[PDB]
């Protein structure tokens, strides 16, 4: 007779799911639309329209849709696969329906870990901050709506910081000191609850500066010095202290507390007579030399030296 019948399916749509766990060819959903009008015409052709993307494919006469060849499935994503079930009369007195597949991808057994916002993480901390003071929320959410158990793993032997369990907030634990220790390089994990579900992320703590060393003199250094009279520009003898503060916290200025028109003193803190010294007017020179850190907020020291002038 003539095509007389229309090839339909039993649904308007279809929601199926999908994991990322999926290989190509396994089978996702098999689609099967009613035509029951014998010939050539009663003869069912299934094909994706359009949605899929390239992550699908139907097999023309089964009416069955796959995963496409060679495709990662990415999670969180939606795909409309409009499906036609054509019937195989002559293009003429052909004969066409639709149907819609809705399919999301998941993670594997649907459950992913929980994620942090970022893999790495830059810090920077006065060593002088408060203990107790909160250095960084660590707010790494579950897809899934798990509670969420945080610690740190590695980089932090002493405990000097503390990630709370519950909440990802990190406190700084005991008082920090930057000679002791210049960085820290945490490792920190949020967990699902099962052993597969367990994210990383790594924490840069860098501790900065304060000028909470005064500069030390060297204890060795002569303190017990001559000097020649009748002589301007005479050496006398040396002084020299360091700083394990840094920058301009480091740097060490060498500066007379008496007799600085009779002596001067240099950058390295050589000390010379500026003028024509004598033994008939003053034979004990005591004079005290002071070293004082160039810095903002900056330190004192002090050192008395004993220098008894000679003649020859
Ligand atoms: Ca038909
Ligand atoms: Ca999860
Ligand atoms: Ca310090
Ligand atoms: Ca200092
Ligand atoms: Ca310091």
């Amino acid at each position: 007779s003539a095509n007389d019948n229309t090839p339909t399916f039993p649904e308007i749509s279809y929601d199926v799911y999908v994991y990322t766990d999926m290989s190509p060819g396994d089978s996702v959903i098999q689609l099967t639309a009613v035509d029951a009008d014998e010939g050539s015409n009663g003869e069912i052709s299934y094909e994706i329209l359009v949605g899929g993307k390239g992550d699908f494919v139907i097999n023309k006469t089964t009416g069955l849709v796959s995963i496409a060849p060679g495709v990662e499935l990415i999670v969180g994503q939606t795909y409309a696969l409009t499906v036609q079930a054509s019937d195989n009369a002559p293009p003429a007195e052909r004969r066409h329906s639709i149907c819609t597949v809705y399919t999301e991808v998941l993670p594997p057994n649907n459950q992913s870990p929980p994620r942090f916002p970022q893999l790495m993480y830059s810090l920077e901390v006065s060593e002088a901050m408060r203990i107790g003071a909160i250095l960084l929320n660590l707010q790494a959410t579950d897809r899934e709506g798990d509670p969420i158990t945080y610690a740190i793993e590695n980089g932090d032997p002493q405990r000097v910081f503390n990630l709370s369990e519950t909440t990802g907030i990190l406190s700084l634990g005991k008082a920090l000191d930057r000679e002791s220790t210049d960085r820290y390089i945490l490792i920190v994990t949020a967990s699902d609850g099962r052993p597969d579900g367990t994210s990383t992320a790594t924490v840069n703590i860098v501790v900065t500066d304060v000028n909470d060393n005064a500069p030390v003199f060297d204890p060795y250094l002569p303190r017990n010095l001559s000097v020649v009279e009748e002589e301007a520009n005479a050496f006398v003898g040396q002084v020299r202290a360091t700083d394990p503060d840094a920058g301009i916290n480091g740097q060490v200025h060498y500066s007379l507390g008496n007799f600085n028109n009779l002596f001067r003193i240099t950058s390295n803190g050589s000390i010379y007579t500026a003028v024509k010294l004598n033994r008939e007017a003053r034979d004990h020179y005591e004079l005290v030399v002071v070293a004082t850190d160039g810095a903002v907020h900056p330190r004192h020291s002090t050192l008395t030296l004993y220098i008894k002038v000679l003649d020859i």
